[PDB]
């Protein structure tokens, strides 16, 4: 595939994973949402960096909400802009 | 990279490819995602698709209004949606 294609194949992919586990397989909890960001991406240098600390904390303070895959990938926009590099600047 | 990393860093890549066109590395207008979308997926067969056709039509649209990183990859979730095999169903 095309590298866009793969991009997009890896982003539902790891969301299928999350979200099959328990109950509708179109939604993950922000709980599951919290550790799948922990376990997919190499973060752990980062966790206390004050921005990224903080998208972690708000999962954790509204661990039972559902997120649909449109959510997810929004939210993992917005940890890119803190957590990426190429981002920087 | 692990996979999510992978998947992220190369949504990054896309965008730079079309946002360092012009001005502000930061935004790229819709004309140019829309033109970002038809080079880099093989989406040639599926632009007819009811649903897909109304999005390419928004972009041409509103092809002067300007798009950063977080609304881009929004926009990808919404485009996989009705686009990837996978997110059938």
């Amino acid at each position: 595939a095309m590298p866009l294609d793969q991009a997009i194949g890896l982003l539902v992919a790891i969301f299928h994973k999350y979200s099959g586990r328990e109950g509708d397989k179109h939604t993950l909890s922000k709980k599951e949402l919290k550790e799948l960001i922990q376990k997919e991406l190499t973060i752990g240098s980062k966790l206390q960096d004050a921005e990224i600390a903080r998208l972690m904390e708000d999962l954790d303070r509204n661990k039972d909400q559902e997120v649909n895959f449109q959510e997810y990938v929004t939210f993992l926009g917005a940890l890119a802009l803190i957590y990426n590099e190429a981002l920087k600047g």
